[PDB]
């Protein structure tokens, strides 16, 4: 029963995209807030479908009532909620499933205050007696965005889906657009997808009854916290944060899920920005944990780390055993050229251990990366030699210099002599810490693979999440070889 | 309410609704509208948009100062009407106007043209939608099947919106209709 469940959501969507190119993000987004009785704004110029979403909305239900409607400067409540003689409410907003108000930032004082009351209370003040709303979306479009300090800000706090449409931008889908012979003001949706009165009512039971699992719960609290750290991050309200829930509860059960899934976290990035300068920062955001906490993507680049840490402390402490002889030359030189081991050693960025650590550069090193390509000069022109530490940073001068055993001695700031040896040809401590990691990013991995076939999820993030997935993959088998 | 009546074509009678069949809306005025009032919707839904002006050449001036013609008469003869199954017969035509492919080239083309120029109107996805109902009923009343190159000047009272725009749209639509239209430039 669950699982039969996605594909009616899913074809019923598929009817409505029939007319509409490139507003597929646009029409999964209206259709979830109108099975979960939330909202949806959009933003953009006038011209790019934004009052034919609001019209095809209504044909999913098998009773539902339209309404447009142009928000102007001079605008009477008795225009919008009907007349009154108690009040002539036939075909207006307390009797309609999905209303449209077009440019809501230039409304008078008296519609605003009556706006809030219809989303809370979901009623409206019929004179006496008050009567329920059965509004199931509620979609608001316009061009321009509110002031920073006025009254217009309680509703744009209200919504919680904020979409930024725009016109179209491939050449392959304005051509078809250009020329569709599909009528606007039609019925594209069978009656077999339709959804009846009773439907409507029970889903809203069971879509509070969704469990929250615990790993959701720590991808919901560090995303809050970080962004209450940044100055430039805008600010998100218990409100938000509490309306969310429902949309990404509704968004798992009509796709065959009885939890939240992590992958439902991407429809957070229209909701939580409000202007241009929060737009760029929220996808940011939302992508960094998406891409690093979400599927543990970074919580195993850090417990990775620990084991090329551990294998290189173990290397260090058996270097007692393998030492580093240099071989002498002969020849007419006034120097005495030193030269290295022939096919002993080949790689050009090799790296060399040491016995007793150091302090040098105010910082503490295990290994030493040397050059094979300024090796061979040094041991028989003389001169300087560089090298980073740790493999990392830039090539520092080191104070090298040849022993009385043929060895290499380095020295610090108080003069103490460090014999370098080089690693010899896995250990058991880490092939067993390296296959308990490998484990975990298998059974990461086909968590992914058996809920991104959600509906409500675009699919140009499903390219960063795979490539994101496959690089932890990668470094985690270069260490075992 | 005068939104309704051009997209759904119906009107709030009270109780039901009934369908309006309103075959041209003609709006005509002095002034234009301000940039940022609540008039700019009925703007942006009216198609063509033409600047009428005075009668400017003498000989076109005596005929039509003493012209006995009366203008509440009917100088329409009966031939020459149509009916209502003609009007009902030739909207199922006019959309199935196969576009070619050199039209859409040149299409395209505009768009992103005036998408470059910060002082070029901007042209929204309805109002090139509606450009083509009337560009494909201009090859239908003169004996064509396809959406022809030609048919291109109509759009230089559609995209123009007041008198900054007037003198950007007209010059962008004569290179094109001189340059890329008949492969002028092109060659
Ligand atoms: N991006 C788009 N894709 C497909 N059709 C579109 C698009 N933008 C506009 N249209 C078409 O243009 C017609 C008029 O749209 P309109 O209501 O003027 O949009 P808006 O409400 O944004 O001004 C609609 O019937 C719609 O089918």
């Amino acid at each position: 029963h669950p699982h039969l469940l996605a594909e009616r959501i899913s074809r019923l969507s598929s009817s409505l995209e029939k007319g509409l190119y490139e507003r597929s993000h646009a029409i999964r987004l209206c259709l979830l807030a109108a099975l979960s009785g939330e909202s949806v704004f959009l933003l953009g110029p006038p011209g790019i479908a934004k009052s034919l979403i609001a019209r095809r909305l209504k044909f999913a239900f098998q009773n539902a009532r339209a309404f447009e409607y142009l928000m102007t400067r001079f605008s009477t409540p008795e225009e919008v909620f009907g007349p009154l003689s108690e009040r002539l409410t036939s075909g207006y907003l307390p009797e309609a499933e999905i209303v449209f108000l077009d440019e809501i930032w230039k409304a008078g004082p008296a519609i605003l205050n009556t706006l809030l009351t219809a989303i809370n209370e979901r009623q409206f003040r019929n004179g006496a007696h008050v009567e329920k709303i059965p509004m199931r979306l509620l979609v608001a479009a316009s061009n321009e965005l509110p002031e920073a300090d006025s009254s217009l800000e309680a509703l744009y706090d209200r919504m919680l889906i904020r979409l930024w449409l725009d016109k179209v931008q491939d050449k392959a889908n304005f051509r078809s657009m250009l020329t569709s012979q599909q009528d606007e003001n039609d019925n594209p949706v069978p009656d077999a997808l339709q959804v009846t009165d009773e439907e409507y009512e029970r889903w809203q039971k069971e879509i509070g009854e969704i469990t929250l699992p615990d790993h959701v719960f720590e991808l919901i609290f560090m995303l809050r916290q970080q962004l209450d750290k940044l100055p430039d991050a805008p600010y998100v309200s218990d409100r938000r944060w509490k309306k969310a829930i429902r949309l990404l509860q509704a968004s798992a059960f009509f796709s065959g899920r009885s939890a939240v899934a992590p992958v439902d976290l991407i429809l957070l990035k229209d909701c939580l920005w409000y202007d241009a300068q929060s737009l760029n920062l929220i996808q940011q955001q939302i992508d960094v944990l998406m891409t690093g906490h979400a599927w543990q993507q970074q919580g195993m680049l850090t417990r990775l780390g620990a084991i090329v840490q551990r294998h290189l402390q173990l290397q260090q402490q058996q270097s007692d055993k393998t030492a580093l002889t240099v071989i002498r030359l002969g020849g007419i030189f006034s120097r005495r050229q030193q030269y290295q081991l022939p096919v002993n050693v080949t790689a050009s960025t090799l790296t060399l251990l040491l016995q007793k650590p150091l302090k040098l550069h105010d910082m503490e090193v295990v290994h030493i990366s040397f050059e094979r390509s300024a090796l061979e000069q040094w041991l028989s022109k003389g001169g300087e030699i560089r090298g980073k530490l740790n493999g990392i940073g830039f090539a520092q001068k080191l104070n090298l210099e040849v022993d009385s055993a043929q060895h290499l001695v380095v020295r610090d700031v108080s003069l103490q002599g460090s014999t370098l040896a080089l690693p010899g040809s896995l250990p058991g401590e880490i092939k067993q810490q390296l296959e308990e990691l490998e484990s975990d990013w298998r059974k990461q991995h086909a968590l992914f693979s058996e809920q991104q076939k959600c509906l409500f999820i675009p699919g140009d993030w499903l390219g960063r999440i795979e490539a994101s997935l496959q690089d932890v993959g990668a470094q985690i088998r270069q260490a075992q070889q």
